[PDB]
């Protein structure tokens, strides 16, 4: 783990604007993307080689307020010019939802909860884990970004109730996603300073490493040499003016723009259905049927309690979690300007108190849906995305089987002094939004609150899979010097939490990449 610090910006002395960068440059690799995953693939290629690191937003120094825990919500109520750190979507199933959009990705808006993947899911991924690998990257990412959490007395109370509710055993601190009640790790340090993915490029050579903010890219160039292969990629700067980054013999172009951005950018590109290519007027570069498929985005179901007495504002470290749900407990000071994604819609009644938000994620999920174009050319338009919750009846059940998790908490010892009438059950809380059925012996009363109050955890993934457009070493295949590394890849989430995992993975196929550059050097 690391030791608190300010947020580590010596990496600014090789960013540039996309403005001052080349028309026309030349690097081992390009990467598309510094978010979570892409700023460690990046920073570990440049031990080495010539990287660029392309990415659309800004440096998290044009938005202060993306540096502090007590800037979390200021993000999300911030209005979408097209530039903030946040930007806005909404799922076709009418689900509002953020993504990231500045330097470091979507790790420097997120909530900070830090978790290692659970170690059972390496096995029948579709990749051959290196383990001592998996863990000696976990512990370079631990030791620069990751913190032991202080004591806060709402998280305390939380995992008070977790323990009396059954959601056993205790792991006292630990990273590990195991199935129990523990204080895990943040990406926000003693302080509350923020950390990040961007950091992670301080850990690169600074005479190699590149990185281009507000550079859009909208195409990834193709050759025949002689086979098909990616060339490089075109990317766009704040004046309209497109510029060209190629990569040399041996390099690779490797996409980390994310579950939304990587299947955009290759269906823009040419490479998915062939069909529906064409049917946009698309050059087809390669027929990829399943980019753009498998999209799954776990759903977050919540109860909202307005305790009497108010309670102070947290950060979340304690985990409860189970086999089919994982839960915890965010507190949080009154808002009268909705953040947007944290409830499901813009018509939502706001809190003007203190208030916690009970959270349960539905483990996988089974659920999916696709992306597709909004528009055929502009990447700077968000894709349309359907996430289909709760159509597998095993998501529901989960959904169920957490809430009443949920239900069990809200009538411990613990919760009691929260309540504003002494009522049996879990009854006598002052409620904001939709609350539990009384009775928590009534499925179908669980099921319809699980269908209609249902939120996004944030959380989505896939859209460009490992064994339907991927192959285990992430190479898109069909095509050379190309690879996808970011939260696109896999059908499932790895923990509760899954910004370690991705985090992790990007330094990850970095080394894989170089060591398979000594063996063919
Ligand atoms: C509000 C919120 C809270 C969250 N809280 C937590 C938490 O507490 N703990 C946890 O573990 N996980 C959390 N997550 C999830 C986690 O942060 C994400 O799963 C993870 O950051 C995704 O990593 P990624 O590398 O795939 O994508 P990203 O980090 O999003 O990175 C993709 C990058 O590509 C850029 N990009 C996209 N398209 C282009 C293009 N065409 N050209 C150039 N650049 C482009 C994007 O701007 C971005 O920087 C949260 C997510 C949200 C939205
Ligand atoms: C990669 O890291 C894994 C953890 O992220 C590690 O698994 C953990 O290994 C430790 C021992 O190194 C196990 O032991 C701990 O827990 C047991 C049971 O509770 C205690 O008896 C021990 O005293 C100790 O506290 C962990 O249980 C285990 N955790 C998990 C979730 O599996 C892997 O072994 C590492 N892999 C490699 C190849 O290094
Ligand atoms: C909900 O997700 C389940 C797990 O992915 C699906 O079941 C699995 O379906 C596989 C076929 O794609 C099959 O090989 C697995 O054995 C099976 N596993 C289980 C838990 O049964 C389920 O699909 C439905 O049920 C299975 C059993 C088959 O009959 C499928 O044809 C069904 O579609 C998913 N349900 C939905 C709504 O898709
Ligand atoms: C860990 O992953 C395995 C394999 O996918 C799964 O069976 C198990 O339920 C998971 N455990 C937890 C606590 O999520
Ligand atoms: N469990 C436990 C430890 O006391 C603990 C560890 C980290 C942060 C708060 C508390
Ligand atoms: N189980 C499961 C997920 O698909 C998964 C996620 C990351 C790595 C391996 C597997
Ligand atoms: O899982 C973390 C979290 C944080 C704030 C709100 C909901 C969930």
């Amino acid at each position: 783990l690391a030791t608190t610090s300010d947020h580590d910006f010596s990496y600014l002395s090789f960013a540039y604007d996309a403005t001052d960068l080349e028309l026309e440059g030349s690097y081992d690799y390009v990467i598309v993307g510094g978010g979570t995953s892409g700023c460690p693939l990046a920073a570990t290629l440049s031990e080495k080689y010539k990287v660029l690191v392309l990415e659309r937003g800004s440096l998290p120094t044009a938005y202060p307020n993306v540096l502090t825990a007590d800037g979390f919500v200021y993000n999300l109520q911030q209005e979408d010019d097209g530039k903030t750190p946040v930007e806005r979507f909404v799922s076709e199933d009418g689900i509002d939802n953020v993504r990231g959009r500045v330097l470091g990705g979507t790790s420097i808006i997120n909530a900070g909860v830090y978790a290692r993947a659970n170690t059972s899911i390496y096995s029948a991924s579709g990749v051959d884990w290196d383990m001592d690998l998996v863990n000696q990257t976990y512990e370079w990412v631990e030791d620069t970004i990751v913190y032991k959490p202080n004591s806060q007395s709402w998280q305390s109370v939380t995992k008070t109730a977790f323990l009396e509710a059954g959601v056993h055993p205790n792991h006292g601190f630990s990273l590990d996603h195991e199935e129990g009640t523990r204080i895990t790790g943040s990406t926000f340090d003693n302080k509350g300073t923020r950390h990040a993915a961007d950091e992670l490029l301080n850990k690169g050579n600074s005479n190699n490493l590149r990185v281009g903010v507000h550079a859009s890219v909208e195409k990834i160039i193709f050759s025949n040499a002689p086979g098909l292969t990616a060339t490089g990629v075109i990317y766009r700067d704040s004046n309209g003016t497109p510029h060209q980054a190629f990569v040399r013999s041996k390099g690779e172009v490797i996409v980390s723009a994310g579950t939304i951005g990587t299947p955009q950018l290759l269906l823009l590109s040419g490479v998915g259905p062939e069909s529906y290519l064409s049917s946009l007027n698309i050059p087809v570069v390669l027929s990829h049927p399943y980019v753009g498929q498998f999209l799954h985005d776990n759903p977050r179901n919540f109860i909202n309690i307005l305790p009497p007495n108010p309670i102070e504002p947290t950060i979340v470290t304690v985990l409860g979690i189970s086999n089919d749900f994982y839960q915890c407990s965010f507190s949080s000071l009154p808002f009268t300007t909705p953040p947007f994604g944290f409830f499901p819609s813009s018509s939502y009644p706001l809190p003007n108190s203190t208030f916690a938000h009970f959270a349960s994620k539905v483990a996988g999920p089974l659920s999916y849906g696709s992306l597709t174009l909004k528009s055929s050319s502009n990447v700077r338009v968000s894709p349309n995305v359907k996430f289909n919750y709760y159509s597998n009846l095993t998501d529901l059940s989960h959904c169920v089987s957490g809430m009443k998790k949920i239900g069990e908490l809200l009538s411990t010892d613990a919760l009691k002094p929260y309540k504003v009438e002494d009522l049996p059950g879990v009854e006598g809380f002052n409620i904001l939004g939709i609350p539990l059925p009384k009775d928590q012996t009534d499925d179908a009363a669980f099921e319809t609150f699980c269908r209609e109050s249902v939120a996004s955890y944030w959380h989505y993934h896939g859209g460009c899979l490992v064994g339907k457009v991927l192959d285990g070493d992430f190479r898109v295949t069909g095509i050379n010097a190309l690879r996808v590394v970011d939260g696109s890849t896999f059908p499932y989430t790895p923990a509760s939490h899954p910004q370690g995992f991705y985090l992790m993975l990007g330094r990850y196929v970095g080394i894989k990449i170089l060591q398979e550059r000594s063996a063919s050097d």
